[PDB]
């Protein structure tokens, strides 16, 4: 029998945020700096605001930064993680939840899991900051205990169902994506329903353009980020019918489940719609499914982790739907490799004009895996816990200490 | 025509906390000392773990500690309000929020609360920590509001439309509080799910023993705080139909509609099931409401803020329901007191033994009324704003500035 150390000390840092350094990416996706095609005039619950309409950055979508989470077990051996949710994230792990890690089993996950839930509960809101706190101390202890077993987490998962994954590109320039080997584009929408029929017509077209430029096998998207509500969604999906649009995501703000069970039921027959990358929680997922939507797309990093993760699988595999998390980098490779129903994936763009293949994560992350004509081989997971290493060059700040 | 000033600053400062004074109470309710009713054998979702059964501050139900936000217009005037939030609570005020508050008209009210909704909309889940926060920020907006132009706040909501606020109170000692004058005794469960039939006969008996104690009219409700299960909610509901239980309380987390539906038409005739302290956002009441639920109870200071309250009381009076805001003193007192829907309202105990008329925020809140005889007379809340001061001798931390 293998003998496992117990953990002995959790850390957090951060870096990025609006008390450290503007633009240090990482684990923020929207940590960026100027010039970036994911804050170019991108449709958003604030953009029917002038003050806030040309960038995102402007209303404050890069307040948080990243959050690093990082165990220490008995042996000395370490697992780590990262999301968003920077020095509030470091309060809520030194001064909080460190009390249900330290001390247990490297293998002790699940229960640490519904202990920290259970203790939130009352302050989580159910998704948002804290679940984001919640999630990075999930990988990291899923990671540590991958590394202490000496297996790639999607091996102690159940192993690989495909020898690849495929992934579809997130950005501006979906027909540069085609080229790199992705199997679609999903493009944000620019406009809201401010913008009325003129809003319409300038993101259809825009799918438009790229459609004539991609063909028609190479998917196309819209990512609309909770900016709309279920008369523009449904005008703006039919505008786009004409063109194939594989699905429409996010179309409305994620306590809208009412809106979304109409927003299906309104949408062109064959064209999906789907949501939940900012759902936290597997009861508001399973809210979220029977609404009818198609796909379901948590943030490994936001929903809860790996353990929340995987259950949410399972409740979309027992109803016929698709888990495709949303970016993740390996957080999210380890876990949908193993998944039946999450047949392709989801890479977002952090190269500021979309033209090269920036790692997701980029650079919190040494080693960080990146597609490779729109594949990543399992081979390439083959790595004890997630497979990378803490870039500890970056500038790490410890705002809290116990 | 009255001239009205500018906002000039917007300042967050937090008391107790796991990085302050442990027991600072104030807007934290559960930041108490020791020996305290608040804290003894609640039944919660952690309490099934023997660590963390005989108390909620063990799992950490007072690491967020209070939140203290003081708005100052352009002529010196200020407004302030406090809720539970602590440190982190001050990030999101300092590092984002002011933005949308500094330069706005003090009666930009519903603008500023909009914008903070939609710019923390990415990470607010909406509910719990961020939307304290919001909610704090709207108070405050409110009672500067109100003291500039020289009203109190339900003047300017449209009156009362009643001359004193009846109170139910809750806490271990109904029978003390009948007493007092209370129309009501609302006691905590000890006992939950893991306890089965045993769990169910203690805290029934406890019911069953201040029934004898305070007579048939005097009400008697079971909170519950998020700790049970459909089942056996529905087995201690019918288990208290004897003895007129007038409500069973947060059966379940906040995400379980589905459940909160379900345990309603489980309930015995004529016995309400209420829930809601930690909901918030309009559209998360709009599915609470549908569940079928008698009674919503949003905090004020939780839900979203006044702002907030308003439109939930609008929704349930929509319904036929009541709306019946937990604790949250002053700020629950001038919205209510205008509600029709708002028959009674809450005062818990913060008193150790619930002997005393301790004020709800004591000691953060200057002049803070208390029910005298169970009830708040209408003019004691004829002074501008909520009518309150910033008691500035408790050890106020400011961790944020900009
Ligand atoms: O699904 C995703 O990768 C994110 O929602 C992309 C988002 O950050 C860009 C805004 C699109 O409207
Ligand atoms: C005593 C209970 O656990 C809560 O602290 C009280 C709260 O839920 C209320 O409704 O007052
Ligand atoms: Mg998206
Ligand atoms: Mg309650």
């Amino acid at each position: 029998i293998m003998t496992l150390p117990k953990i002995k000390h959790v850390r957090a840092w951060f870096i990025g945020g609006a008390t450290a350094e503007k633009g240090a990416g990482g684990g923020d996706y929207h940590d960026q700096g100027g010039n970036h095609w994911i804050d170019d005039h991108i449709a958003t619950p604030m953009s029917k605001y002038r003050d806030y309409e040309q960038s995102r950055q402007s209303f404050g979508i890069n307040v948080l930064g990243t959050l690093i989470v990082e165990v220490e077990a008995e042996n000395r051996q370490t697992g780590f993680a990262v999301s968003t949710a920077g020095e509030m994230g470091c309060f809520i792990v030194e001064k909080h939840l460190n009390r249900f890690i330290e001390g247990k089993c490297v293998s002790d996950i699940k229960l640490i899991h519904d202990q920290m839930l259970g203790a939130t509960m009352y302050y989580s809101g159910s998704g948002g900051l804290v679940m984001n706190t919640i999630s990075c101390v999930d990988l990291a202890l899923w990671d540590l205990f991958g590394k202490v077993v000496g297996l790639p987490v999607y091996k102690l998962l159940g192993g690989a169902v495909r020898d690849e994954i495929q992934f579809y590109a997130t950005g501006a320039r979906p027909d540069l994506a085609k080229e790199m080997g992705f199997i679609g584009g999903k493009m944000p929408t620019h406009w809201g329903p401010h913008d009325g029929d003129a809003g319409i017509r300038k993101d259809a077209a825009m799918v438009a353009d790229m459609r004539e430029k991609c063909g028609p096998d190479f998917w196309l998207m819209l990512d609309c980020w909770m900016s709309q509500d279920v008369n523009y969604a449904t005008k703006l999906a039919h505008a786009c019918a004409p063109f194939n649009l594989k699905w429409i995501e996010e179309c409305l703000p994620p306590q809208q489940y009412e809106g979304y069970r109409e927003l299906k039921r309104n949408a062109p027959a064959g064209m999906m719609v789907t949501s939940g990358e900012h759902h936290g929680t597997l009861q508001s997922f399973r809210t979220l499914a029977e609404t009818g939507i198609d796909i379901m797309q948590p943030d490994v990093g936001w929903c809860g982790g790996l353990t929340t993760l995987v259950e949410i699988a399972a409740l979309a595999k027992s109803r016929g739907q698709l888990v495709v998390p949303h970016g993740s980098s390996v957080y999210s490779h380890h876990a949908v490799i193993t998944f039946t129903n999450t047949p392709f994936s989801e890479f977002l763009m952090t190269s500021p004009d979309c033209s090269t293949l920036r790692p997701q994560f980029d650079p919190i992350l040494l080693d960080e895996p990146v597609p490779v004509n729109g594949r990543i081989h399992k081979s390439v997971l083959d790595k004890p816990g997630f497979g990378v290493e803490l870039n500890r060059d970056c500038h790490l700040k410890r705002p809290y200490s116990h």
